């Protein structure tokens, strides 16, 4: 009844895990409710949303903008700037900020939008302000894996700022100039769910 | 083999090993006209794609089923390290004797994804005199290190995974033994593809 005893199944995407809120919230919750036992699960946004609908999950850190999201309770979490992933050998790496029009001829190492949603749309809109649409070379299933392909000079990419913690050598990270491209995250749970453990986890996330 | 197509497979963790970005980099410079198709996925997926013909060569972990009708070349044996949260008590150690983590929860990947890497962890702990208490099961080692930052437990990852530099996490070498993450090059034996032949040369030398 108090959410200090029981079980909570939290879902997250591999890209969202780099955002400090997901590990910071889980860490904060388990510190306050050590007897509650968490069942952590990784998956893309659509898969976790299907788990929440079927009852296999209780709460999920997912990307907003997925189909059917009007059924759940969505809760926007803080935004993240979108930065450019490029090699230290690239001439644009000498720039503090990179105007995307400079990179309109580079192969962009992106990801399927069904996975990205907000992350993917931020790239297209970011390039659209620079007057071009990105030239896509390869599409990687795991967004963080674009950094390793940038290391292989497969092209450039745009990732959330949190993925700067991925320090592969030969790759640098640069912010976007004259623009604020941003990545969005959301806390999702079932409407009407009065579970105390879920309630305690949301409140540690929120505020 | 200046023309044609080549399909190279690799796992998420193997992409952090210098052998994979280095070979793709050198091959791209030597044969720009060759269409390179990179595919990600765990070892069993890549091995099944090699067998059906969807891929030509893969950087995967040993211990998958079969290795029959395939040519396997071991490429790197790399040391494994402990992943700990800064707040964890064992983080103070410069080097970690494995026995001190006997009662710690471990974050790991399922054996299906892991194979030899997972076995190496079980084997290393068994030599330390204990069976690990796998706190959670996550598919990506990058997610393992992120959950370590959530103080959900500890883990043992390849030395190349130190490049993840997630805040709130530290890496420590094992003091009293040498757990090893292995990487390998798998391709179809008898495949006379010049692009495959040339790519293997950039891998082996």
């Amino acid at each position: 009844a108090r959410g200090e005893s029981g079980v909570l199944r939290v879902g997250f995407t591999a890209s969202a895990a780099f955002n400090s809120v997901v590990p910071g919230a889980i860490r904060t919750f388990k510190r306050a409710y050590p007897d509650v036992r968490l069942q952590l699960e990784e998956g893309n946004t659509t898969q976790l949303a299907d788990e929440l609908n079927e009852g296999s999950l209780d709460v999920a850190f997912l990307r907003p903008g997925f189909t059917g999201n009007e059924r759940f309770q969505l809760r926007l979490l803080s935004e993240e700037p979108m930065v450019i992933v490029l090699a230290e050998t690239h001439p644009a790496a000498a720039c503090k900020q990179i105007a995307l029009s400079i990179l309109k001829d580079e192969f962009f190492l992106l990801f399927p939008r069904e996975i990205g949603l907000s992350l993917y749309d931020a790239v297209i809109k970011a390039c659209g302000k620079a007057g071009f649409e990105p030239k896509i070379g390869q599409l990687v299933p795991q967004i963080s894996s674009v950094i390793n392909l940038v290391s292989a000079e497969m092209g450039v990419s745009m990732v959330p700022d949190s993925m700067r913690q991925v320090n592969v050598k030969g790759v640098v990270y640069r912010p976007v100039a004259d623009q604020m491209p941003v990545a969005k995250l959301a806390l999702a749970y079932r409407r009407g769910d009065t579970s105390p453990t879920l309630r305690n986890f949301i409140l540690k996330v929120t505020g």
